[PDB]
């Protein structure tokens, strides 16, 4: 049996990297298990963040900079245009940036590697999991087949139920199930037609995000499409869809669908953030709507708390209450600021009553429109960072 002084970080999404990252930084052993939707942009809170990890300069040359986002009808004109730049006086980090996941994960590992105390091991999946007082136990699944693992500490950062996160007996409340959305990855060019970087449509039927993923000029389209159909119909309704979605109203030859997948997601929130030797953060803790959460997860401020707390822990000999101090700030920031403001995007998205719509439409072009205004709802996302 193995035995980790230090901490085993299951899952290698960019929370779970992060986390390994500053543990490593300060010298504590670490052990990734990694295995097998995605979350893109980059707030200026958020940035502040991967700033402190080191991260933002190869972040930055590979992440599309958006200077704005944009809220659109259906027709695609124009509602409102906020500018991040009414905050150069607010902070160093004005402006969004937009990346795929996998883009940044693998920024991450390019750092991590020079840590000789971390270690990652690909495709290992956690499939038993219990604690006693002194250690975490783990039975774990791998190329190389079964085996055992203990740590001080773990700390579990994916979502599946499957996972670490289901395991402990922690109560999930606030479970809501999603209608069906349709993620799309396209190639057309957005921005040649008037789209900003990222876009909110809103509209009762034709609602959509539509995002950039890379520099390779893929967008990201995520919609709702009606939920008893089969997939073969989702496909075959696209190009009919797409004619509304795009702007231009496009023929199909000249865009490129890459990717297309139906899904439905549960929001959710853990009842407490850990169970003992057990902590979980980002998508392992909480999920938010996930049409109106862009720039919300909260994943990477998640992990440099609880980063940090972990260092006081094993470091610096402190006691474990600063383990709760990080379950409940980051709690209090899913409960009363993130998930919140997600089912407002997106209720305002989808409004359906003509007369809310048109007082909806009013506030939004104000906000557009007032600069004063414009700047003290971008400055809002500043409660990412809870009361730390």
């Amino acid at each position: 049996m193995e035995t980790i002084e230090g901490v085993v970080v299951v899952g290698g999404g960019p929370v779970g990297l992060l986390t390994a990252l500053k543990l490593g930084k300060a010298g504590v052993r670490v052990v990734v298990l990694e295995s097998e939707p995605r979350a893109v942009a980059y707030m200026p809170p958020t940035a502040a963040a991967l700033d402190r990890f080191g991260l933002l300069d190869d972040i930055r040359k590979r992440a599309v900079w958006c200077p704005d986002f944009a809220y659109r009808h259906g027709n695609g004109e124009l509602i409102a245009k906020m500018d991040w730049a009414v905050l150069a006086q607010d902070t160093d980090y004005p402006y969004m940036l937009l990346l795929a996941q996998n883009h940044v994960s693998n920024v991450i590992v390019e750092h991590l590697r020079k840590l000789p105390n971390v270690e990652i091991r690909w495709n290992h999946k956690v499939e038993e999991i219990d604690q006693d007082d002194d250690y975490v136990t783990m039975e774990t699944s791998g190329p190389a087949g079964k085996a055992s693992l203990r740590a001080k500490w773990v700390a579990a950062t994916d979502g599946a139920r499957s996972t670490v996160r289901g395991k402990i007996g922690l109560t999930f409340d606030g479970i809501t199930w999603s209608e069906r959305l349709v993620a799309t990855n396209v190639f057309y060019d957005f921005s040649l037609h008037g789209y900003s970087r990222a876009n909110f449509v809103h509209d009762p039927v034709d609602w959509a995000v539509v995002v950039q993923l890379d520099k390779t000029g893929l967008w990201r389209v995520c919609y709702g499409e009606d939920p008893d159909i089969s997939e073969a119909e989702v496909r075959r309704r696209l190009p009919e869809r797409f004619k509304r979605l795009l702007p231009g109203a496009p023929t199909p030859d000249q865009y490129r669908v890459d990717y297309l997948n139906p899904y439905r997601v549960h929001q959710r929130c853990a009842a407490e953030f850990r169970r003992g030797r057990v902590i979980l953060a980002g998508d392992a803790a909480h999920a938010t709507n996930p049409m109106g959460g862009l720039g919300l997860s909260g994943g990477v401020l998640d992990a440099e708390h609880l980063a940090e707390a972990l260092i006081a822990v094993i470091k610096e000999g402190a006691s474990t209450k600063v383990l709760d101090e990080y379950s409940v700030d980051r709690r209090k920031v899913f409960l009363e600021f993130t998930s919140p403001t997600a089912t407002a995007n997106f209720t305002w998205m989808k409004e359906s009553d003509p007369a809310q719509r048109a007082r909806d439409n009013a506030m939004f072009d104000h906000a557009g429109k007032d600069l004063k205004v414009m700047r003290e709802i971008l400055l809002d996302f500043e409660k990412l960072n809870g009361r730390r």
